[PDB]
């Protein structure tokens, strides 16, 4: 049978690739438009528009090698509720965790609340 979690990584595996593409769009497209990430202790980002303006900034920056880590995932309605890890690398390492929720659109991202490691 097929888990949410293997679900989830198979969405974050597509995350990376149109990531790795320069396609911040298609990167955001992967968020619902009212969706919202937020990075403890920095200014919370809000809206499809502003997420795609995330990344973007990041790929502009020379941020690359995304790795996302699948820790835990529930399904329940809707929703998949996912604990997992981050790195990426910057011109250093990026690195830190994460909860996120998703919501049957396919999944979408809805909320993420992270943690950049001090
Ligand atoms: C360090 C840099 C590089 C230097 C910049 O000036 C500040 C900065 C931002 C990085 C961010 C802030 C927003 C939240 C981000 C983008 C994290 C994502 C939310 C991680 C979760 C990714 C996903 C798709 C699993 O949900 C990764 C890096 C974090």
């Amino acid at each position: 049978l097929p888990t949410a979690h293997e679900a989830i990584e198979a969405a974050l595996a597509d995350f990376v690739k149109v990531y790795n593409s320069k396609d911040a769009a298609g990167v955001a497209s992967k968020y619902m438009d009212d969706a919202v990430i937020f990075p403890l202790d920095m200014a919370r980002v809000d809206g499809r528009q502003n997420i795609q303006k995330l990344w973007q900034g990041l790929m502009d920056m020379g941020v690359s090698e995304p790795k996302f880590t699948t820790l835990n995932v529930q399904e329940s309605g809707d929703f998949a509720f996912e604990s997992g890890s981050f790195s990426l690398k910057g011109p250093v390492d990026i690195a830190g965790i994460y909860v996120e929720v998703w919501r049957k659109g396919g999944w979408k991202l809805y909320r993420t609340i992270a943690n950049l490691d001090p």
